[PDB]
């Protein structure tokens, strides 16, 4: 829409005094200047065709321990603690995906090191909508079963990290300065010299609800989750996160890799993608049990094919 700032000092002293210091908004942080215009552009969610997952009675029966965190989990998986930066499009959807397919590669698929294409998923899945117009998790895990998706040394992200904040820290480019139409779907490698290897999922399924979230985790690991962005998420810096005040900006995917609880909070531990300069070393906590934002209303994950 407006090229009207989201954020006022006003609108945080307000958010900071109703969610109670639960969790801290910040005015004159990395998102200070962002523009209506750019926030709804990070939200790139739109629009089940994916089986409901089934659990065993040993799955469905397990005492899950009250904190948890992927990264140390499997400390040999050296994928799940590194921050994406979708960078100026709506390719959330996508960058969710493709992380949380290069974790389970670890996890299950009998590989430690590879990055599966955000690009190529964004660019050749038509049928997941529209690039970096948005698209829907769901069809991306589909995908995944029926096409496959090449790594990012074969097709690496075409859009560079940039930063909101004046001087940033990491020296990446202002993301005002960009704003980027769907790259063309290619068939080799953008060195076409690189072989190109495909990646595939055997299953996809989709998840509902706290305890088939904590159990889906706790077995396999990250997934995509989906939640509605309010002007006040815009703001966090810090705390579990739940919504006060604000207009709706969008429907947002994003990686699931944890749970605890701080001071009687319970919260879920997210890795959002938009790099390491935003809420907490690029991660947020969010209120688990309740659908906070409606996180708990729709997960999609799968089990990667171990290659030959
Ligand atoms: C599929 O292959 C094409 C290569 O033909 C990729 O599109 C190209 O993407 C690169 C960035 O990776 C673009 O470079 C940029 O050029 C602009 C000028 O328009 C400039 O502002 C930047 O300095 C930057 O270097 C290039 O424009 C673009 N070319 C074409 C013909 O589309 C595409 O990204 C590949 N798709 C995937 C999914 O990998
Ligand atoms: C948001 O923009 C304002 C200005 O529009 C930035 O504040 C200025 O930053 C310059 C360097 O670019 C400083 O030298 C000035 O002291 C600041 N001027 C004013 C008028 O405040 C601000 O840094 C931006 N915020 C973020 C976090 O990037």
């Amino acid at each position: 829409a407006e090229d009207a700032p989201v954020l006022s000092k006003a609108f945080v002293d307000r958010v900071n005094r109703l969610n109670r210091g639960i969790w801290k908004a910040k005015y004159d942080g990395v998102m200070q200047n962002i523009t209506l215009r750019e926030a709804k552009r990070l939200n790139g969610v739109i629009k089940s065709i994916l089986p409901k997952r089934r659990f065993t009675e040993e799955e469905a029966c397990a005492p899950l321990p009250s904190s948890f965190d992927s990264a140390e989990a499997w400390p040999n998986c050296p994928t799940i603690p590194q921050i994406a930066d979708q960078s100026a499009c709506g390719s959330c959807w996508a960058v969710a995906a493709a992380s949380a397919m290069s974790d389970r590669f670890c996890t299950m698929g009998g590989v430690q090191d590879v990055h599966i294409s955000a690009g190529d998923l964004l660019a050749c899945c038509s049928d997941c909508g529209d690039g970096c117009n948005g698209g829907d998790p769901d069809r991306a895990w589909a995908y995944f079963s029926s096409t496959g998706l090449v790594s990012d040394y074969c097709q690496p992200y075409p859009f560079p990290h940039c930063s909101h904040h004046s001087k940033s820290k990491n020296g990446y480019p202002p993301c005002s300065q960009f704003n980027f139409d769907t790259p063309k779907c290619n068939y080799t490698c953008d060195d076409p010299c690189i072989p190109v290897v495909n990646y595939r999922s055997w299953t996809s399924y989709a998840l509902q609800g706290e305890d088939d979230y904590m159990r889906e985790l706790f077995f396999r690991g990250p997934f995509e989750v989906a939640f509605d962005v309010y002007e006040d998420f815009i703001a966090y810096n810090s705390g579990v996160y739940h919504h006060v005040s604000g207009q709706y900006l969008g429907g947002h995917a994003v990686r699931l890799v944890g749970w605890g609880t701080s001071n009687g909070v319970p919260y879920w531990k997210i890795a959002n993608s938009w790099n390491t300069e935003w809420g907490m070393d690029g991660y947020f906590l969010i209120r688990r049990g309740s659908s906070e934002c409606g996180i708990e209303d729709g997960g999609s994950a799968g089990i990667p094919l171990a290659p030959n």
